[PDB]
């Protein structure tokens, strides 16, 4: 069934145990759901217009997750153990944040940040033909370090918060306005036994492009795993949309081969530093990859002083609205 992968670190946190705040009820009259964003083998992500939900905002378009109307009750006790953690978590600039939700009498609506250029795989394929202070408003080497440093900002939070995405890559990166990266879990909108992105292991489908060799040979996932994830990443942002290991199937010749040590070449696009970046990102060891507080470090340092103020103020403007 569906399930969030994102899991919180206490042994790991359990969902179902945890309280669901109900100051995110809303009412379900509140809102209008439009059009579909993506559709899975067990629910769907719909567009939607929430009527009251922010004082600031009185009339808002918003994001919509929702279970199949088939759903059996224990779908449905998954998508509320990913509401309970999104509310354990609070709330980031650079993650898709709860907003709301419609709990009561009826299938569970759980109401997200819209982002206007959807997921950064197809916003890259839209732009890859076409490739300062307009980076953050409505490409370039800058929109891709742009990206670079916002989705290292988000894993640094979820990093502090000892959660572990799992299923870090360029389709679980949405672009709001502003060019503001947020990351998700969106695998809502997704069939993983129909998807070649998901590999079919043991009794399940992975990511297993994305994974660290911890991960697919001991089943070990850290925030260091999703570091190497986030090297993966890069790889698809500096290769504007590319698949990795392009040509290569993933079968058992794949696993040993990660494993004996061979990594991706650099990217047409990407320089040199940004190379060494996703190198390390590659450690075998995985105590030798950067942290993600030390990789928005890196990243900023390779970025237009100007652009950090511009995030600052864009990341300020986002803290004092309600």
């Amino acid at each position: 069934r569906y399930e969030i992968r994102w899991r919180v670190i206490e042994i790991y946190v359990d969902p179902m145990q945890l309280p669901y705040d109900s100051r995110w009820e809303f009412p379900r009259d509140g809102l209008v759901l439009g059009r579909v964003l993506g559709s899975g083998a067990f629910g769907k992500v719909v567009e939607g217009t929430a009527y009251g939900l922010s004082r600031s905002q009185p009339v808002m378009k918003v994001a919509v997750k929702m279970l199949k109307p088939t759903a059996r009750s224990s779908e449905k006790q998954a998508l509320m153990s990913e509401l309970k953690i999104m509310t354990h978590l609070g709330p980031h600039l650079n993650i898709v944040n709860l907003l709301g939700a419609c709990t009561k009498s009826g299938p569970i609506y759980i109401i997200i940040e819209y982002c206007f250029y959807g997921d950064l795989v197809n916003y890259l394929h839209k732009n890859r033909d076409s490739f300062v202070k307009n980076l953050l408003s409505d490409l370039t080497l800058l929109d891709l370090l742009s990206f670079t440093y916002q989705v290292a900002r988000g894993m640094e939070f979820l990093a502090s918060k000892n959660c572990v995405h799992r299923d870090l890559a360029a389709r679980n990166v949405l672009l709001a306005q502003g060019k503001i990266v947020k990351i998700c879990d969106f695998g809502l909108a997704r069939d993983i036994m129909h998807d070649s992105n998901y590999v079919s292991k043991g009794s399940t489908f992975l990511p297993v492009k994305w994974m660290a060799p911890e991960s697919i040979f001991d089943n070990l996932y850290t925030t260091l795993s999703d570091v190497w994830s986030y090297g993966i990443l890069l790889w698809e942002i500096f290769s504007l949309g590319g698949t990795p290991y392009p040509g290569m199937m993933v079968d058992s010749t794949f696993y040993n081969k990660i494993k004996s040590g061979y990594r991706m070449a650099k990217p047409d696009h990407a320089t040199s530093e940004v190379y060494e970046i996703m190198v390390k990102c590659w450690n075998s060891e995985p105590e030798k990859r950067p942290s993600f507080y030390h990789l928005s470090e890196i990243v900023e340092n390779l970025l237009p002083g100007q652009y950090k103020k511009s995030y600052e103020k864009i990341h300020l403007d986002f803290l004092k609205s309600d």
